[PDB]
């Protein structure tokens, strides 16, 4: 996660977003950087997400995922994905464990 807080300002808008002196937040990457451009705040990112399962992902990022990518993803699963070499058999195998997160919210109070 992104976020900035005016340090320069006390009230300024950034394209379309409103950020205030004192008020801490939100950002893209694309809104990070482009504040990091620009001196008027102070930017932190921490992660909240510190670790999630690691092996299933859009079929459309891991289209555009890099061998090493599909291999430290796989290997965090505790699987060998050196078998695998085509592209097809690492995305339709990280797809098997996006068709495994049915459910979160299986609890009840919460349906």
């Amino acid at each position: 996660m992104f976020t900035a807080k005016l340090i320069k300002g006390k009230t300024y808008n950034v394209m379309g977003i409103t950020f205030r002196a004192g008020v801490s937040q939100t950002v893209p990457k694309k809104l990070y950087e482009y504040l990091n451009e620009n001196p008027y705040f102070i930017l932190t990112q921490e992660l909240n997400n510190q670790k999630d399962d690691p092996i299933n992902y859009t079929e459309s990022e891991l289209k555009g995922m890099n061998k090493a990518e599909h291999e430290s993803i796989i290997s965090n699963l505790g699987r060998n994905p050196s078998d695998f070499k085509n592209a097809d058999e690492r995305i339709a195998y990280i797809l098997k464990q996006i068709d495994n997160k049915g459910e979160l919210e299986h609890h009840h109070h919460h349906h």
